[PDB]
Order: structure tokens, then C-alpha cells, then sequence
């Protein structure tokens, strides 16, 4: 703060600024897919499909 | 699909994209026309018409 007093006045109060902490977590969930195909399915897929 | 799971968790369920057929038949109908001209008509209109 910056207050106005007289010349013969005493003093203002303390008035120091502040900075605050800010934080965002990165330890939570992932994003996953799991498609999981076989071996017999992918063997006749070489000859059945155009 | 792609969902959210924790890192010390498990693996999500299966997912895979799909294809579909369309099949558009061409077997049934046909566009036609006829003439029906005589054999005297195609002779007396060869010595007359200009």
C-alpha cells in the first residue's frame, strides 16, 4: 500500500507484497488402448481380404 | 476407444475399428426403345423426300 499522510505524521503500516504457489499434478492416470489380435485371424486375413 | 486408467493399474478392454459393405445391385432392369418400320415405307421415302 501507499497511503498519504502529513509531513509531521508518524508512519504507515507494514505493507509488503506476496507471491503465491501454483501447482498442477502429473502423476495421475494414463490413456491406453489394448487392441489384442490373434494369430489364426491374422493368417487368413492375408488371403481372404482384398 | 481410448479411456483413462491409472499408471499402476491394469490394461483396458479390447477395441478395434470396423468396415461395412455397400452392395449396389446391377442385375434387374434395362432401358429400351423400338422402331417398327415397314419395308414399303423405307422405299417410297427414298425417291420422294428432299
Amino acid at each position: 500500500t501507499a497511503t498519504g499522510v502529513a509531513i509531521t505524521g508518524s508512519a504507515p503500516a507494514a505493507s509488503m507484497d506476496a507471491t503465491l504457489p501454483a501447482q498442477l499434478p502429473i502423476s495421475a492416470a494414463s490413456v491406453q488402448s489394448t487392441f489384442t489380435l490373434n494369430l489364426k485371424e491374422i493368417e487368413e486375413s492375408k488371403e481372404q481380404v482384398t
